[PDB]
């Protein structure tokens, strides 16, 4: 058992035996280990990593050396070959509004992030990598195959830099390379109010003594707030429209301008939050600023939670949510909450559910103006279409009314992730989410397959009929074992993706086991949980049980029309209820009566 208790990018920290709050840094929720579940540490194992030399090296980082005998193939070849269709027609989820893909989006956020190493950012460091496509120390540049339309037009890779690891982020060699999770492992809404101290400060409005979070001070959205912007020189949200030059947002989580419905979903949460501090104001006209704003923090984590675990998670695990998940009888504390590494990657079924284009929609919910339907590749850091177009009504009822893509095992990745994605340093809409999601399995030492069949107890194909029955889908294994030899070798995060979904859900069986396995712990492993006894008055979670995603949309854009359940798709107006039908969270039991 060769390491014991290395702990290097985090700072102290002393523990607050009451407080009936969350650290901000997600310290202190286990009494015995405090340090579990807090962010900048290791992502946990559930396996031991693998990497080309047993430490650090990914597979596929020295030419000669095999995994099992065979070559790994190239990550975007598998892109291409597998991963890639033309068609959009047919591609929509029948049963998904877009919001199912936008939440998972979210809950992601709030759960996990492995940054790219920041050493040595002013050093030729970018330069050599992303020029020359020169592999060596943190490049490790996804290289085009031979007959790559990208050869001929951008260049001979993409470049790639490998994630962080914990302890210093100075090479590595005494135990295995471990990368950090940056972010709070507990369902806590750390993407909205920050993983660290220094970030947590900033994005409060202290001014005033009312626990609110900052607001935009430049721009408003017909009287109701936006996020901060980012400060922060050169911003992708600029670099895409030197013209309007717009800054991305400031939230809690740093990626929260990747896509506008994004920024839409952590602008609604914002508003929540100091939609609530309010409330408990105008009710506890004594409270001060820090307890209106632990208050206010406490509930909108209940909120996520909530909407997660009654609403998201039962239309993901389907007929295996029961399995995973059995209905909760309380705080235990011997379950570690901390997110796997593995779980990094099998959270990135999202990807699949992304469609080729985003719409506003107005009051009617027809087409808002001229160009209300825009290609998703137009929108990655795309802060001005909201700001200076329309504010996040009209990408809300998108949200609403329009569908997710289906994951289809011969339509994966729509075009605009899997050859347009736009990088916050790179400077085109020219990059592979897809072939990008396969070598990050490799760089972060990934079980394959067959390891990962074997950890949920499922079958491990050996041959291509084996592996045929398992996807149902001759050509799907054909193709699968020409490229890597054996489903050994196949990367946990297109096996587990290829999988037909299970009754009810959207995942196949290999990943129901890996999601459900983490969101059972990351439940049953918080002291913060909603539902633990103690954590919140009886009266105070009968009021939380009525909390919905719809009821949020109400409360804080002027959309007065919603469906009663945003997940499932929705056709206007058939489905859509006026908002006073909708339950409201009923703040009365947060009275506190010390008069
Ligand atoms: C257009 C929408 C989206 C875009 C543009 C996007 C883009 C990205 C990018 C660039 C990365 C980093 C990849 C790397 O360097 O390895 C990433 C990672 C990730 N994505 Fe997404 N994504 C989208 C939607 C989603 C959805 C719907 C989900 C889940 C339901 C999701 C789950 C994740 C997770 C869990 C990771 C790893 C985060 C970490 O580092 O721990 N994504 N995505
Ligand atoms: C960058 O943003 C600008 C301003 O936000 C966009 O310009 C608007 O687009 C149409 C003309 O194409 C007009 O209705 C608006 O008046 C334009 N405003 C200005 C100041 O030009 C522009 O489309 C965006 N450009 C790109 C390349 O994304
Ligand atoms: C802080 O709150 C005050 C008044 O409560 C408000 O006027 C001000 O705009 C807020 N500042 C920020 C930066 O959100
Ligand atoms: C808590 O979790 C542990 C280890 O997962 C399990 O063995 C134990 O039975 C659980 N304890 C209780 C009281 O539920
Ligand atoms: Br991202
Ligand atoms: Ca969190």
């Amino acid at each position: 058992s060769w390491e014991v208790g290395c702990g290097a990018p985090v700072p102290l920290v002393k523990c607050d035996e009451n407080s009936p709050y969350r650290t901000i840094t997600g310290d202190c929720n286990n009494r015995r280990s405090p340090a579990l579940g807090a962010a900048n540490r290791a992502l946990a194992r559930w396996l031991p990593a693998e990497y080309e030399d047993g430490l650090a090296l990914p597979f596929g980082w020295t030419q000669r050396k095999t995994r099992n005998g065979f070559r790994v193939p190239l990550a975007r070849e598998v892109s291409n070959k597998i991963v890639g269709y033309l068609d959009e027609e047919g591609v929509l989820d029948q049963n998904r509004s877009l919001l199912f893909m936008q939440w998972g989006q979210i809950v992601d956020h709030d759960l996990d992030f492995a940054p790219e190493t920041e050493l040595g950012s002013n050093e030729h460091s970018k330069t050599q990598c992303e020029e020359y496509c020169i592999q060596g120390d943190n490049c490790f540049p996804i290289m085009f195959p031979k007959n790559d339309p990208k050869l001929k037009t951008q260049g001979k890779c993409m470049p790639f830099f490998r994630a962080g690891f914990v302890c210093p982020t100075p090479p590595y060699q005494s135990l295995a390379r471990e990368q950090i999770n940056a972010v709070t492992s507990f369902l806590d809404a750390s993407l909205v109010y920050g993983s660290e101290p220094s970030l947590a400060s900033r994005l409060r409005n202290l001014s005033s003594p009312l626990g609110l979070m900052a607001v935009n001070q430049e721009a408003w959205d017909h009287g109701l707030a936006y996020l901060p912007f980012n400060n922060k020189k050169p911003s992708p949200c600029e670099f895409i429209n030197t013209t309007a030059r717009v800054p991305c947002f400031l939230a809690g989580d740093f990626r929260a301008s990747e896509q506008i419905l994004l920024a839409t979903a952590h602008t609604l949460l914002l508003r929540e939050h100091n939609r609530l501090a309010r409330e408990l104001k105008k009710l506890n006209p004594h409270w001060n600023g820090e307890k209106l704003y632990q208050e206010a923090r406490k509930i909108l984590g209940a909120f996520i939670q909530i909407i997660t675990f009654r609403d998201y998670l039962p239309i993901v695990l389907g007929s295996e949510m029961q399995k995973w998940i059995p209905p909760y009888q309380g705080y235990n504390n011997s379950v570690d909450p901390r997110i796997s590494n593995v779980f990094t990657f099998a959270f990135r079924f999202g990807h699949m559910e992304v469609p080729s284009t985003v719409s506003r929609l107005d009051e009617n919910y027809q087409p808002w103006g001229p160009e209300a339907e825009l290609p998703l590749h137009t929108l990655f850091f795309n802060t001005w279409r909201i700001i200076k177009d329309g504010g996040i009504d009209p990408l809300v009822r998108g949200l609403l009314a329009k569908k997710s893509k289906l994951m289809n095992q011969d339509k994966m990745v729509t075009s605009e992730l899997r050859n347009k994605l736009f990088q916050p340093t790179h400077k085109i809409h020219g990059f592979d989410l897809a072939a990008i999601n396969l070598q990050r399995c490799r760089d972060h030492g990934m079980p394959g397959y067959n390891s990962w069949r074997g950890f949920c107890g499922l079958s491990q194909p050996k041959t291509l009929k084996g592996l045929q029955t398992v996807l149902k889908n001759k050509i799907l294994a054909k193709k699968l074992m020409d490229l890597y030899k054996t489903p050994d070798n196949i990367d946990i995060w297109i096996g587990g993706n290829a999988e037909p979904m299970v009754e009810r859900g959207r995942v196949g069986p290999l990943l129901a086991c890996l999601l459900g396995r983490q969101f059972q712990q990351i439940r049953d492993g918080d002291r913060f949980w909603w539902e633990n006894p103690g954590v919140f008055t009886e009266k105070q979670r009968d009021s939380l049980q009525k909390v919905s995603f719809s009821r949020l949309i109400c409360d804080n854009t002027h959309i007065t029309k919603v469906p009663l359940h945003a997940f499932q798709a929705n056709n206007y107006p058939h489905d859509f209820v006026d908002c006073s039908t909708v339950d409201k969270l009923d703040l009365s039991p947060w009275a506190s009566r010390e008069n």
